[PDB]
């Protein structure tokens, strides 16, 4: 078979149990697609300038398997560490118009790069580790529903509704104007800030059910460049890849528009 070569820039520098569900969801796409995956696991850190320093070996190692990515992938994370790593390596995939997805975390982390870089918000920030932030664009939103006390984090299957019908995920979904996924996260792209967006290539094609968070994005210009709240690994299958990683794995490979023409079989 053809090789399709995928980057995971998360937390470790091979396969942990907690990525078990994101392998399982790539496979199913590459085998979909008769390619044998070959996933480099690059430790965000790595790619960081201070590494470069400390152990220029590993960091022109983590650089290199980046560039000879034909997909990247920033999955749903830990912690502060390894963000600015996480950063660069969205701003490679973005500026060198490689196919991305970023997962929970990764597409909050996509929207901020979007932000700092390419509308001049420099500061712009999640107040998760920084809660006197200055640019406050993604922020702590508790749910608040019948009989519960307090907020709660966004938990469990939800709706996700596509806000236009010009969406390539919806394509790969099977043109359904909803979604049902699974969710872990209480941070999400603040609503006074939406605005700033409007003009500029990055659009918010999906939101959940009220209205105030913004679930899925993607970025014109180019290939397949996309982020989504929920973790579409869960409900993904040997016979119905999760449509997020079977697009990221044929536009890594080149094959994406021929499965929109031929009709979006495994959908």
């Amino acid at each position: 078979m053809k090789i399709c070569s995928i980057a995971l820039v998360g937390k470790y520098t091979k396969l942990r149990d907690c990525y078990a569900s994101v392998f399982k969801a790539l496979e199913h796409s590459a085998l979909a697609i008769n390619h044998k995956l070959n996933l480099m696991y690059i430790d965000s850190i790595d790619l960081e300038k201070i590494t470069e320093t400390e152990d220029p070996v590993k960091f022109h190692e983590a650089w290199q398997k980046l560039c000879k990515a034909d997909g990247i992938l920033v999955p749903g994370g830990f912690g502060i560490r390894g963000t600015l790593g996480k950063l660069q390596a969205i701003s490679w995939a973005r500026t060198k118009k490689i196919p991305f997805l970023g997962v929970c975390l990764g597409m909050q982390l996509a929207v901020i790069e979007f932000a700092r870089n390419c509308l001049n918000l420099k500061d712009a920030d999640s107040t998760e580790f920084r809660p006197n932030a200055p640019v406050p664009l993604v922020i702590d939103m508790p749910e608040h529903n019948p009989g519960n006390l307090g907020g709660t984090m966004r938990l469990g299957i939800r709706r996700t509704v596509f806000k236009t019908e010009n969406s390539i995920l919806r394509k790969l979904y099977g043109d359904v104007p909803f979604i049902e996924e699974r969710h872990r996260h209480r941070f999400e792209v603040n609503p006074n800030l939406i605005k700033q967006f409007e003009q500029n290539d990055l659009s918010f094609v999906g939101q959940d059910v009220d209205g105030d968070r913004m679930e899925i994005i993607e970025l014109a210009n180019h290939p397949y460049f996309v982020g989504v709240q929920f973790h579409p690994e869960f409900s993904s299958r040997p016979m119905k890849p999760s449509p997020p990683y079977l697009g990221l794995l044929l536009a890594a490979t080149g094959n994406l528009n021929a499965y929109l023409q031929q009709g979006c079989k495994l959908s």
